[PDB]
């Protein structure tokens, strides 16, 4: 079975949920006005999420796993960036 | 093992847990006074969940997947207030 | 096969919480600002899942740990991680 990860903020609302199938994670966004393909494309067989605003400036990070290697992923307004979290 | 899903709102808190267990996922819920099984139902080898407040009223998403198949449940609501009755 | 993780954040610093499921065992990675570190949080299972609330500016945390169909929830109130009340079915 795919596995999910879902993440939403302020009233509307946007919701975004990503999917880990077959080694690849995909994202399916909502804004208000129907279901849409995400940028966010990386590798994973396993996601999760987390977000929060800024006054009305949304960050996501995505964490991504493979094997034992976690990866994060950064959305702070100008597309995905890997972040510097490591799992130790 | 049995996967599971968790969300909250508030300041009490309210949470809900789902869990995927053989296929089926089910609901336990806290609003303070005490773990109960809620109404959520259905089917899935695997649970996300989001949920957001519009004032005192949350909406919850749930994201069940069975193979490829992902589906949203969604519900929403205001939990249970003292009203202006008076016998007066 | 690959870990299993759980994220939760709070504030608009922020603070973030990743919890990592790894062979059977939960860790706890930590953001609060100024670099990532290893929480205190430590204890077993095969799969996680967190949520987070503020009351004022305290953090409560309750992570959700799976081994089997055994669930148990723990709970960062201030007093180090304590076993909650939660059980699966009654
Ligand atoms: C916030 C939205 O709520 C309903 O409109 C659903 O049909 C959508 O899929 C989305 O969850
Ligand atoms: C907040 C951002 O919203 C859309 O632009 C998506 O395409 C990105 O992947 C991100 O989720
Ligand atoms: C909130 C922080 O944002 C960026 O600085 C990332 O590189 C960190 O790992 C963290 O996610
Ligand atoms: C909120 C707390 O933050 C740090 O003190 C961690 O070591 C704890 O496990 C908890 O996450
Ligand atoms: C919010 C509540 O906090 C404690 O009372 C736990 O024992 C409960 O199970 C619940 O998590
Ligand atoms: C918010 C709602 O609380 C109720 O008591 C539950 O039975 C519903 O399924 C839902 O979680």
């Amino acid at each position: 079975s795919v596995q999910t990860a879902a993440t939403s903020w302020g009233t509307v609302p946007s919701i975004r949920v990503y999917t880990a199938n077959n080694g690849k994670i995909t994202e399916r966004c909502w804004d208000g006005k129907g279901w849409y393909t995400g940028a966010f494309n990386e590798p994973g067989d396993n996601v999760s999420v987390t977000s929060w605003l800024v006054g009305s400036a949304i960050h996501i990070r995505v964490y991504a796993s493979t094997g034992t290697t976690t990866t994060e992923w950064c959305a702070d307004g100008n597309g995905w960036t890997k972040g510097a979290y490591t799992a130790t």
